[PDB]
RNA sequence: ACAU
DNA sequence: CGATGT
């Protein structure tokens, strides 16, 4: 503890896993939605969580903001730190789009810098992350 | 087991 | 109940 209220919170939403994947980013203090990704027909929860963090890094850098990012995904936080999304999702024609976005997000991480702290949202102490979709 |  | 991940 405790919550850094001056932050951006991100989360994935899906219809199936693998299935249709979307994500959004919100102001932790207010819940204002700051970005939302158009649904991607097939992806995994963890690919979506990864894309959401990277989009948040890009969003904050473009705006010269030093705010931290909260994610509830141990996996996606590690993948961003490693600059490598270690997804098991088959690469085929159906999954081409999500894998293109994941590849492009890795490419961005490998060509840009950032100081943004990427913090674990402590769901067991604080309840659901503010960017949650309410689908569970 | 933990995080989704 | 099923799936994605460390
Ligand atoms: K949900
Ligand atoms: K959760
Ligand atoms: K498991
Ligand atoms: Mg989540
Ligand atoms: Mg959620």
């Amino acid at each position: 503890e405790e919550i850094i209220w001056e932050s951006l919170s991100v989360d994935v939403g899906s219809q199936g896993n693998p299935g249709i994947v979307e994500y959004k980013g919100v102001d932790t203090k207010t819940g204002e939605v700051l970005f939302e990704r158009e649904p991607i027909p097939i992806g995994t929860n963890n690919m979506g969580e990864f894309l959401a963090i990277v989009h948040g890094l890009r969003y904050l850098k473009e705006r010269n903001s030093r705010k931290p990012i909260y994610s509830d995904s141990q996996t996606a936080i590690k993948w961003v730190k490693d600059k490598k999304a270690k997804s098991t999702l088959v690469r085929n024609e159906e999954t081409a789009l999500i894998w293109k976005l994941v590849d492009e997000a890795e490419e961005w991480l490998n060509t840009h810098t950032y100081e943004t702290p990427i913090l674990k949202w402590q769901t067991d102490k604080w309840g659901e992350i503010k960017a949650d979709y309410g689908r569970k």
